[PDB]
């Protein structure tokens, strides 16, 4: 079973359970059996007394959860909330401190507005990307949205998160607009023009008036997001898919070079991905159909799997958007910045020989439609989960080829395949890591966490710091962060003990604990 | 005089001031007739114990800074931190609160970085747009800045303050990138991966890790900002500035519609400017050249003015950025967009036959081009100060016509020139009104500041709110975001009293007091 959270007695912990259960009914008060949906799927510890949740409440409204977060308070039981709480690679639902009640945001998922004049939507926490889309479609409204690679995620959880998406929209926080939050204490607030009153205006401005406070409960345990504006694109008038390959592993550096100037300029209009070979055949291919051995891939059987997929060893895949005039424009741009390079092959859709297809795949999510395809990678190695590791670094050749070396030779010691991916946002390089393990195997559990904690280490120590991380690592990526000892994370711990003294929401995320855990 | 702050013994002034002048040394420490460059330009007020600073302190560093805020603590001793102080028609550097030693950080006027690469800067508070603008040109970067129409106040406290700009990094704010903050403690952090050490990506990443907090120290009093990085556009392959006039009044209502999806799609590059007849005329022309009387203009005179100016009621000003095909294909968009109103005319820069013209001065600003220009709608009635009006509200004929009315009306009968501006953001509209006014003659103030009050108020109650204002109305703004009992101030009262424990920073700055003078 799951033990109660240090320092919360076994009768506080039940008179909490069922002033809960008054709140949203006996029926939404979940222990015991019912609590598995909220492990950790992807496994990495290999002690089971750690990321264990020990009950969920599901609200239906604002006000239950203030009603939760006010008796959480009376009782000292501390509460993790997920928006639907689908953040695979990252922890799923589960919390950092065991003993943790799950606060379960699925039933809040009715989608308030979605205004097609001013490109914009309202969406409660339960709304997914797939009932957004859905909507939009059914209404036919001329928005795109911007999906993750899996669309049964949550709007505002991973705009909370900081998450990406590949098209224009990409930058899912950049685009949020407006929120409403139940503080710690349980109190509700708007930010920007939604606390003022009448207003018709909360998704249309950010800052609103004074201090932009909208970016402290992103990747934050400083308070609980119950409504949440994003901006959505206009259905542009044009749509060009393409994917840019090259023969050698080196290439990497002067591919990098030259995507600097298109990027930083916005000559390319989405985020650019370079994804290395086994990244991208593992879509629509696994090991064992061309490799017999324990290891990872020898270099003849990376050729083979070139020569049958039409991939490179790096795989630029982009999209062009906006009229065709524009779009013939950036083109020329594009593909005059690589056309030198010895092995380079451009393709649009119409090129690509097979009908099952790294490229028509990807077509589909840079034009904002989600699906579920992408989680095929897993499948390389027989089936596994995955670990993520994504450090930002200057978009520099140099850059971008340390960082595969360093990673490609210590994923491959340990027997791993390197599954890697430049990607670029608008100044910032990342080198994406993904590494696809046995999960229920704990001599494989052991080797990955190892690995994992070698990388970061060797990565912070070149200046490369990572954004986004799994509940399991979120102190060590905090502890990265340490000019004048801790100057940055004390500013946190004081906020976190001013809006919520008793420290009862997501001990542990981001490495904020608050003084009574401190 | 200037008078002590509420709760300040004269000793602990006088020690505060030696302790400072121990800090910076003592030809940095002003009193008495030193003191009249901190004065609000722009008298409103006919009270003259209001907004009246006490003396001002100048260091050279960021640990200076610290050392003052430590002290200011031990005396508690308010500062009001300005960084060149130039914030015309806000007060300038002037304090809301009586008694405030400015701390002044002109000094602190290194340009520490500007990378062409990554098109980036790094800069100090007392860098101006002239300085920046003038390094790069010396240097030979090809990067454009985004300037305000006055290019004597500063890259970092226009920033702060929410300011804007008419080329496609209009929203100065929006661009800022990782900044070192001294905190009212006298604590030094940095934010996003300036808080990595050993990073290169400071100026490329603005998240960092957790959460994400440069927005707090924005129209703020929970930090100093000492270092802030600002995204810098590269210059781009083409640059066409334009002009589209109107003929009549009622023509703000088609025009508004028709910029929306220009708008909201992005096919205007910078923020749309729709400025009436007087507003553009001053800039060349005075009152007086036209009109006898002590009154506004009447329709006949307006009529003279349009023919002698080629300029309409409304005035259109924009660009195109790019290469010449984009250009080309976005002139037809949006021509396009206006050519079937009656009296519509069209002109780029070679079809202006003055060759002292609205378009010729406005094609400088929007490629970044500081100059002093802009100010000269100050002399249309003998030259005065201005006051500036700008709510928030939905791309919208509707709301642009009703607020044209609601203050055309209002500003008229109170013998002023109704001078207006329909600017758009992104996916926001401002009406902005500006107001000139003789700031000498007492009872033109007066009327000056009932008419301002009136107009907020009639704005509010139609949903418009402002996010900008002069430090005399910043209580008045404040308490137009007053949802669910002003929740929203109450938690910047909670995180003010956290950081801010003895209420040592701008007391006042967007009507944040603190629970001293609370
Ligand atoms: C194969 C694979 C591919 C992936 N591809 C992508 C991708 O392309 N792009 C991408 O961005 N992600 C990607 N991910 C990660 C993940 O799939 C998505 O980001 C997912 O949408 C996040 O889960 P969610 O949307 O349910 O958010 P949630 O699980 O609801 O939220 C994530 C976290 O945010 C916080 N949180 C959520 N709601 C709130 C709230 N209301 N108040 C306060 N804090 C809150 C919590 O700490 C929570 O743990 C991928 C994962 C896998 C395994
Ligand atoms: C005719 C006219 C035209 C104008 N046109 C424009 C325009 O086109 N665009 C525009 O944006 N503005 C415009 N303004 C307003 C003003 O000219 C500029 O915004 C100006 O650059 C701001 O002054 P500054 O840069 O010296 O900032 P500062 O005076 O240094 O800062 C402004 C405020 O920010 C805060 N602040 C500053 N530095 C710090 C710090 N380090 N830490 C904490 N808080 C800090 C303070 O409260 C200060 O009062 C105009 C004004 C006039 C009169």
């Amino acid at each position: 079973a799951a033990p109660l959270p240090e320092g919360v007695s076994a009768e506080a912990m039940s008179s909490a359970l069922d002033r809960f259960a008054r709140i949203v009914g006996a029926d939404w008060v979940f222990t015991e059996d019912k609590i598995t949906p909220y492990e950790d799927p992807y496994t990495i510890s290999n002690d089971e007394t750690e990321h264990r949740p020990y009950a969920a409440v599901a609200p239906a409204s604002t006000e239950e959860v203030q009603e939760i977060v006010r008796v959480a308070n009376e009782f000292g039981v501390p509460l993790w909330p997920v928006s639907r709480g689908k953040n695979f690679a990252y922890g799923g639902a589960a919390p950092v401190m065991s003993g943790t009640v799950v606060l379960d945001m699925n039933r809040m998922n009715r989608i308030l507005e979605v205004n097609e004049e001013f490109g914009y939507a309202l969406v409660e926490p339960g709304v997914s990307y797939f009932e957004l889309y859905d909507y939009i479609q059914e209404k036919g409204l001329k928005l795109w949205i911007d999906v993750p690679d899996g669309g049964w995620g949550s709007v505002v959880g991973n705009a909370l998160d900081h998450g990406i998406g590949y098209t224009p929209y990409g930058d899912h926080f950049a685009m949020q607009c407006g929120m409403e939050v139940v503080l710690p204490n349980g109190e509700v607030v708007r930010t920007g023009m939604g606390a003022m009153p009448g207003n018709n205006t909360w998704q249309l401005f950010k800052y609103g008036y004074g201090p932009y406070v909208d970016g402290i409960f992103s990747q934050s345990n400083f308070g609980v997001v119950t409504k949440m504006g994003i901006w959505l694109m206009p259905e542009p008038a044009g749509y060009r898919p393409y994917l840019i390959t090259f023969e050698n592993e080196d290439d990497i550096e002067t591919v990098t070079e030259r995507l600097r100037p298109l990027k930083v300029a916005g000559v390319i209009q989405n985020g650019a991905t370079v994804r290395s070979l086994v990244l991208d055949a593992a879509i629509t291919r696994t090991k064992s159909q061309y490799y017999d051995g324990d290891g990872p891939i020898p270099p003849s059987v990376a050729k083979t799997m070139m020569a049958d997929l039409d991939l490179g060893m790096w795989n630029f895949c982009g999209a062009l958007y906006g009229p065709p005039p524009v779009m013939d424009t950036l083109w020329t741009a594009i593909r005059d910045s690589f056309a030198d390079i010895p092995g380079v092959k451009f393709y649009f859709p119409e090129d690509r020989r097979h009908k099952v297809d790294l490229l028509l795949h990807r077509a589909e999510t840079m034009k904002g439609v989600p699906k579920l395809t992408e989680f095929n990678f897993l499948n390389w190695d027989g089936g596994g989960g995955h670990v993520g590791f994504s450090p930002v670094s200057p978009i520099t050749g140099k850059d971008a080829i340390k960082q595969y070396n360093m990673v490609s030779s210590r994923v491959r010691e340990y027997g791993f395949d390197y599954m890697g991916l430049l990607a670029i946002g608008w100044r910032d390089l990342h080198h994406v890591t993904v590494i696809v393990y046995d999960k229920t195997d704990p001599d494989e559990r052991k080797k990955l966490d190892e690995l994992f904690n070698i990388l970061v280490d060797e990565a912070a120590a070149e200046g490369y710091g990572e954004y986004r991380t799994h509940i399991r690592y979120m102190d060590r990526i905090a502890k990265t962060y340490s000019w004048n000892d801790n100057a940055l994370w004390k500013m946190h711990e004081t906020i976190k003990d001013a809006l919520d003294p008793n420290g009862i929401l997501a001990p542990g995320k981001s490495g904020i604990w608050g003084k009574n855990r401190r």
